[PDB]
């Protein structure tokens, strides 16, 4: 059941947005 989901935690990459603090 996890397997779809837990991978996608890759998205935590969003922290890139720091550039704009």
């Amino acid at each position: 059941a996890p397997a779809p989901f837990x991978p996608a935690a890759x998205a935590x990459x969003l922290a890139x947005l720091a550039a704009l603090x």
